């Protein structure tokens, strides 16, 4: 406890000695409570509206999940209800039989993803080049890996100094990098090394994968969220996750040794708070709980995540009976038989990204299966505990990633397999600019990098392929997309080069795709096909109503009005 985390704590109390008082009021229930100093509040109730894609999306003014998009709250008091719905809980602990099968099963799981590659330390050339107090890309280039030596030393004495989290410094998330950025930058989750997950393989080619997995005899597809899932982590995962460092070399299972137990099970964080006095910096501390701003995090949860759903699977086919989760003297035989005989196919029927998930198993006992599942902590979300699962029979109504995938038929009969929303929030989204005081240009270009991706992922949404070719019609010729649109894991984003839209279509979904083998050229966006009609409006089309129809065949009047306060630039016509 104190051992570990109290030289943090002395330099957070030293450095801000002054303003430093104990809260005998502070409303923390799970976490351990130090302190508290006063800072200037951090955030924003709203977000600016990009105007570009705004005024060139005028029917979509008038749609509430769009105009709530923009009400995002990341204050001290949107810091502290978050805090209060789940984060300030405590799971309970696992069962002893069920502690046992998570233990066998996450060393199985270490040995099988390890199989072909072998831990390594990551560098600071790495993270120097993944960036292309706290600290932003002055830092790489300034000597302040002095501070990260001296930390690191530390860390090689079982100690920790200055490794915080705050709802980050920029040396402790290296040094974490350091020791567990191997799992990322080196594809431990891909699909070939580890089955189940889909890491790498990217948004377009998640329904495909979903394709294969329906191919797999079994029973339904289920799709089961977690209420939570980071704060569901428990000690017992966070003992089974550190079992990768028994396949490290000394200097590096020496440093990944100090991240689990110094970092993840022992973590100091900084939350802000609002009192009538200001706004106020709480020190507090837990043993368990995943950080979600962490390096790592993903790898980790999908880790787990993989070990839970084989368990599901096992009390599903009945090798697991309440007895055995409730048995302190559980025998392994047939636990490890399972795994070793049944343990790949079954991670095959899986498709896992961290929390999300799909697995098709053998039948639909799964569906009922929740002892393990719930004893382990992750337990469903908005639903009675007990209450059985509900599967799909087609793969295509499946949420995976935030979305759904739908299997179309172009004009020269080849199949394509794309993902897909709800509409309102791919134009919800795409009218949010991110942060402050940017440029027309800046807010332009970013515009252009939504409507290349629309042009990429969501071809198929008439609404969406005619606001991308407004958007690129009234934004300059060769101004390049800058920021990123999805901040997720999947975007490969192919959209954000300035080639022809229909060139870096056909690479990647002719040329590059595995699941196409006529490599035949698409040569117009008319052999570009659509989601059937019904379909389209079933996911958010606004096609039908005059308001749509009214906005289609004035475009060009909001095109030009773009266009007339950009200012005198080369434009291309896309319509
Ligand atoms: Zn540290
Ligand atoms: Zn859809």
């Amino acid at each position: 406890n104190m051992d570990v985390i109290g030289e943090r704590i002395r330099r957070i109390k030293e450095e801000h000695s002054s303003t430093w008082h104990y809260d005998d009021e502070n409303p923390y229930k799970t976490w351990a409570y130090h302190g508290s100093y006063e800072v200037k509040a951090t955030g924003s109730a709203s977000s600016m509206i990009n105007g570009v894609v705004k005024l060139l999306t005028k029917p979509w003014d008038v749609v509430p999940t769009v105009t709530q998009m923009a009400m995002t709250d990341t204050t001290p008091f949107g810091q502290q209800r978050v805090f209060k719905e789940k984060v300030d809980t405590r799971t309970p602990k696992p069962m002893p039989g069920t502690r046992k099968v998570m233990e066998i099963t996450a060393g199985w799981l270490w040995r099988t993803l390890g199989r072909n590659k072998r831990p390594r330390l990551c560098t600071r050339e790495e993270f120097t080049k993944k960036v292309r107090d706290s600290a932003r890309a002055a830092v790489e280039d300034e000597e302040f890996w002095k501070l990260v030596d001296r930390e690191r030393e530390l860390h090689k004495q079982g100690k920790c100094g200055s490794c915080v989290y705050n709802m980050m410094w920029l040396g402790a998330r290296y040094l974490e990098f350091e020791a567990l950025g191997f799992l990322n930058e080196d594809h431990w989750f891909s699909r070939e090394n580890s089955y189940s997950g889909v890491e790498g393989e990217g948004l377009h080619k998640l329904g495909y994968i979903l394709r294969d997995i329906s191919k797999i005899p079994g029973g339904a597809m289920y799709a089961d969220d977690t209420a939570g899932w980071d704060t569901r982590i428990t000690e017992d995962d966070l003992h089974n996750e550190e079992k990768i460092t028994q396949q490290m070399d000394p200097e590096h299972r020496q440093l990944a040794n100090a991240i689990f137990k110094l970092t993840y099970q022992n973590k100091v964080v900084k939350v802000q708070r609002p009192t009538p006095k200001g706004t106020v910096m709480d020190i507090i501390s837990r043993k368990d709980q995943r950080g979600s701003g962490q390096v790592g995090t993903y790898g980790l949860n999908t880790f787990t995540n993989m070990e839970a759903q084989l368990i599901r699977q096992m009390e599903g086919e009945g090798v697991l009976s309440k007895t055995d989760l409730e048995n302190p003297h559980l025998l392994e035989k047939k636990i490890t038989q399972w795994l070793e005989t049944k343990g790949v196919e079954r991670l095959k029927r899986m498709a896992i990204s961290g929390d999300d998930c799909v697995v098709k198993p053998i039948d639909d006992r799964f569906a009922n299966a929740l002892l393990a599942l719930n004893d382990m902590g992750k337990v469903r979300k908005d639903i009675p505990q007990w209450q059985p699962s509900k599967g799909w029979h087609d793969w295509q109504q499946v949420p995976f990633c935030s979305h759904h995938f739908h299997e179309l038929i172009m004009k020269d009969g080849r199949k394509l397999v794309v993902p897909c929303r709800p509409q309102d929030e791919l134009i919800g989204r795409a009218r949010i600019s991110q942060g402050a005081g940017w440029s027309l240009k800046e807010t332009a270009c970013l515009g252009k990098a939504y409507a290349q991706m629309w042009a990429l992922m969501y071809f198929h949404r008439r609404d969406l392929r005619l606001a991308s070719n407004a958007i690129c019609s009234a934004v300059p010729v060769h101004w390049v997309p800058t920021s990123r649109t999805t901040w997720s894991i999947h975007a490969h984003h192919q959209w954000m080069t300035t080639e022809d839209m229909l060139t870096v279509w056909n690479r990647v979904w002719i040329e590059d795709n595995p699941w196409m083998e006529d490599k035949t050229p698409v040569t117009t966006w008319e052999d570009v096909p659509y989601l059937g009609k019904r379909e389209d409006q079933w996911c958010g089309s606004l096609i039908g109503l005059t308001s749509r129809a009214t906005w289609a065949q004035n475009i060009l009047t909001a095109i030009q009005q773009v266009r007339s306060l950009i200012g005198n630039e080369e434009f291309l016509d896309y319509m």
